[PDB]
């Protein structure tokens, strides 16, 4: 009975991604309808007058000093969409896409932008659909680009896609989605070709990988400490309470609760133990563990706490109105001008995400890195190969990648720094938000590529070290390793693991271990 | 027919393109053919006489403490390609694929690898098919994993391409381009999973693609002159002998030459103005161009060095002998063990590459930026829109779609100073370069993209200025004018840009004006 | 002190010696008979009224402006003084010495229209032990930190004395015995042009990576004489099979060192029959880590891409980068065009600064793991003496060399961040001087780390082979005999950071030799 998300002003960061992903249908509610109807009237209003408007009494950009009759203004906005449909790249994948659209409707049902009954209903119908517009992913300086090519689509004037990503003609996307053709006679394409909706719809998918990435990345921690005779007590609450971070509280947390009723970590607290004269010397191993296990509280926390800030500030933008020019609902002035599409907000904090994404697949990849390593995994086979050694290199390879996929994701850095003025000058300075997104959601996907190499390396590692039964492995993590062996069999010889890792890889990014 | 590349010793980077681009078949000269089997022979012997060799009495990586009896070699080199298959992300395009398996021929043809002669004629046929292997892009640290991939492909257990892209099964491939399934029953594994070749092959295709792309920003730049009244004396060869660097010398060699025959540049040289009292006060135009036409040849001198360096090395690289271990065909020792599949060398000329491309972008992202601002473009109209103005804006997308592609390449940094220890600490420094070069040529994409900008705008900017006639236009600039008329039509009014100028640079990256 | 005669080509360690005071320098007569001809055709120009920039015309934009004869004076005065904008700590005496140099080589090709006396000040500052005083921050690639240069020889700027003390302008005018710089022949744009800072930064930048090259090759060496690392690596016929030019130089330069060592491992394993009886798990791989195996292979590419920063430097310091430039020929009376553009030197800057944190990367896996208890084959923990764990030798010092490194890969290429200037008419700039700076910085760090390992190797050859360092080569003797000469050995915990800080400055100007 596929769930409803009804829009009045505010939704969530999980509604909007139900929304976007197909999850959910989408419904205006009455409140949302009446403040949308009252808007359209006020541009009506506000062309009736003839006040002095962007886009409706005038050209676009460093153009917009020569003014336009109203007798013109259709072959004005036809001509906007047409300059600005010049992106390029691949296309926004199916979810994306969709949360662009849904970015776009959010603003517009805060009642400032003007949009039609009709209009509303064209993205409400697309969100409905099991489709999504084909829009190139370059272009914009941040987002007026991928939306004019949005337009298009809807027109039937551009390419739609499936959940697959099979591409479908204009035509065959208004036929199969059963929608209704783009009518913008009623002179609010700016409704449309507006704000930073598609910055927003790209972070939105950002935040909800990453919710499930940082799941994975706890419960591979401490299925680690499983494997390695782990100590507990360095994820102790008492050193949560004495560094604060909201964060690093709850990595810990869950790092415990993961590994609750296991017999396969050590819970003894070092300091308990009194020493005598006949015990100095050289020990075995050290009373702490390396910082791949002992500091994930801290590591995981400080992403989990970046991850936090990206969400409130993403939560504001998706709900906010991102509009030039806007139409005041309570009427004080017949519109307003400003530069509220400038997406700085999306820009900083993508950036922002992407360097914590960065560390947090640094820890994943050192962890597979001593997991793997004969001389530091406490007796593990080297590379958690099965069969005879040599002839057998089982996750060699695969450790390799790992490095090699991190190795990649450091060589792009943030993308707000490279301003560079344009459009004649009139554009001297530009948040680059829509290419910050963008470069965070290959990061994620690499993290996502390096915590499934880890996960396939600890599920071998877990039965070579507590056998097929995994006595001793706690509930928590005896679930996760079940789950994944019911897709991914163990490796007891050699094989290729490229299309698994990528398999798992998908997986990862949309479900937790639970 | 079809022109013949005979292998011997050694194959220029032409060569190579003209092999893995399918525009030339490949045969391997008597001599060639002689050395291999001589090879092949010493590999037998280093077999019989059970030699302590990699990979052939020994587990690989830090496993090779682990000594093999010669009973199980097969099953040795059987599970080396399969632990090293953990490849992920898009495959390489059909042309890299190609010059990868080239580049593992060329190697091999030098006569230490020991291949046998069925492996050759295997790379042999593959070349002289209309097929390549279909190999993920992503996974090594520099080139077992792809080079894996490839040797499933070869046995028919993994897909092929077509020049399309379009993938075919491994029996599929093997049917329709008339292989032979790829047989290592001689032990010669190692001469097909060895060396720098995956970074080899992409780093050819970005000598080539750049060759052709410097050859349009220097018609390109030219054109900008005679739509801009430029000055030529800026591109004076006496300049050039005071600085004589060899590449600077050859840019303005051929603005020179573009330009010949215009009547719509300024060749007068102001010193020779002899100044009176009359003359003193304020001028319209200063008498030298803005950078982005004045020190041209400078700017793009320097990359067309920098790409020189990169073609020197890479020349080496490519006709050099990367495997390890190798057989010395002088007999002296039964084989060597060392680290000549370190590619550093690529890694650090792509790394230079990416920046001469990057800077090379910037430039002609400024001619954009420059020719399109009514301010700055000496009469031509804002964005060189046709159409009454306002309702029409002409480029004006176009130009900040170009500013946003080169924002995106500066995001991007080198590849190779992000070492990181992998393997056991076995592999303690790793070269990155294949990724070195993957993120090189994705720059090079990008330049293209935003050289096809350029070549549109001027196309119009051409016309505006001189009439669809092209009074006064050189007739280099006319004929690269005509041409692109022929495929692009001139903006008239405002429509989508994006599918065209995708559309030219997909040509721009294959083929130069002339 | 030895003299390098200029005329018309001088070579990069012909510069360095110059510009570090270690050659005085003296102007060829062909080189004063070409420039005084040039001086005497910038007369002519002058006298003819001719339209050249600065000499007739406003700068930047404003060169639409179109200047009277008798305001010349004024319009060069200025040009000093609106460019003097420069900012940030002052380049170190070296540095500014080879700006001056690189500015009068570009000069001694007479095109460039200088008097007689402008060039006896070029020359006189670089005959002293003086330097000037000017602020390596401001030029988008070098009018400002030459204009301040020219401010400083007419004793209106700081000096700089070897040491790096300051003296104001009259003093420093007193006690180098230079002659304040007049103008009045308004060659001042002989002065105030080119690529002379960027050009001068990059040829320090090229002598200190010769010898930090030297240094990576040593101790890559004794690092294979500590690890009883396999020599086979570095075989000769390795080097002809991938014939980089770079790389079989450090292979030859790697056998070198250890020629006469009885502590590497020269059998070549291939030679070996294996039996039945052998198969199974031997202690250690038949074949060396990365960090000495692959040392050739990286090491090679480093010095490739020192070498074509060479060749392009070369071109570049021996050039005419000045603009208006005045023809020999007499062809035309001046040329305009863009030769001051730095894009050469940026590229291969930026280059060379990615080769050093590749080479500085290598040096501290090396360190890395020669302290590793599991990696150093039998050596303590972190080279330390005395008691363990009262001790941790080089532990410290160790996890310094890691955050060194880190630090320099946070700092990529400059030449990438063109950004449009000067009202649009500079709309491309090259960077060059912040691309060489740059470069500088990660060359000091890669000095740092590799003195760390200097000093760890210094002690686990002792720690190996005894003080008396028995079966170790006559090079690795010699090396480490003479850094004991001046760091002692670590017997107990002692600070380090001073010694690391102190023989980092030694290793950037002289070779183990």
């Amino acid at each position: 009975p596929k769930p409803a998300v009804e829009l009045d002003r505010h939704i969530d960061l999980d509604q909007a991604h139900a929304v976007a992903s197909g999850g959910a249908r989408i419904v205006l509610a009455p409140p949302a309808r009446d403040r949308c109807r009252a808007s359209e009237a006020r541009l009506g209003a506000v062309i009736r007058e003839a006040r002095h408007v962007y886009g409706l009494t005038t050209g676009f950009g460093p153009l917009a000093n020569r003014l336009i009759s109203g007798e013109n203004v259709r072959t004005l906005q036809a001509n906007l969409v047409h300059h600005l449909a010049s992106g390029v790249g691949p296309v926004l994948d199916w979810t994306t896409a969709r949360a662009m659209v849904l970015a776009r409707l959010v603003s517009i049902a805060q009642g400032a932008s003007g949009a039609s009954e009709g209009t509303i209903a064209r993205l409400i119908d697309l969100l409905n659909s099991e489709l999504a517009p084909a829009v190139p992913s370059r272009g914009t300086v941040g987002d007026l680009t991928p939306l004019a090519h949005m337009v298009l689509c809807l027109q039937g004037r551009g390419d739609f896609l499936d959940r697959d990503g099979t591409r479908l003609d204009g035509a065959e996307g208004l036929r199969r989605g059963r929608l209704q053709p783009l009518d913008l006679s009623h002179r609010d394409a700016l409704a449309l070709v507006n704000g930073t909706s598609a910055m927003t719809g790209i972070a939105l998918v950002n935040a909800h990988a990453c919710r499930h990435l940082g799941n994975w990345a706890v419960a591979l921690t401490a299925l680690l400490a499983e494997c390695l005779r782990g100590r507990t007590e360095a994820w102790a609450a008492a050193l949560s309470d004495l560094r604060p971070h909201p964060g690093q509280k709850d990595a810990a947390a869950r790092l415990r609760a993961r590994v609750d009723g296991s017999a396969r970590v050590v819970r003894h607290v070092i300091a308990e133990r009194r020493l005598d004269a006949g015990d100095i010397g050289t020990e075995p191993e050290a009373g702490q563990d390396a910082y791949s296990l002992r500091c994930a509280p801290q590591v995981l926390g400080a992403g989990f706490d970046t991850l936090a800030w990206h969400d409130r500030v993403l939560t504001i933008e998706l709900n906010a109105v991102t509009d030039n020019p806007v139409f005041p609902p309570d009427g004080s002035v017949p519109a307003l001008h400003g530069g509220n599409f400038m997406g700085q907000h999306v820009a900083l904090t993508s950036d922002a995400l992407a360097t914590a994404v960065t560390v947090l697949a640094g820890l994943a990849e050192r962890q597979i890195a001593r997991l793997t390593d004969e001389r530091l995994n406490r007796g593990l086979p080297p590379f958690l190969h099965r069969g005879p050694a040599g002839l057998n290199s089982g996750f060699m390879g695969a450790q390799v990648t790992a490095t090699a996929l991190l190795a990649e994701m450091r060589a792009t850095g943030p993308a707000s720094i490279h301003s560079i003025s344009t459009n004649a000058a009139n554009q001297d300075v530009v948040s680059l938000g829509t290419i910050a997104a963008r470069l965070c959601r290959e990061k994620i996907d690499r993290w996502a590529e390096i915590l499934a190499i880890l996960a396939l390396c600890l599920a071998q590692a877990a039965e070579l070290r507590c056998g097929s039964g995994l006595d001793g492995v706690s509930p928590a993590g005896k679930k996760l390793v079940q789950a994944l062996r019911e897709q991914f069999p163990p490796l007891e010889t050699d094989r290729p693991l490229g299309q698994e890792i990528a398999a798992l890889a998908t997986h990862l990014l949309q479900q937790s271990p639970v």
